[PDB]
């Protein structure tokens, strides 16, 4: 889920925590 781990997948990045 976290935005540093989605890395350009806009679905993963939409669910995420911003860190």
């Amino acid at each position: 889920v976290p935005c540093s781990t989605c890395e350009g997948n806009l679905a993963c990045l939409s669910l995420c925590h911003i860190e």
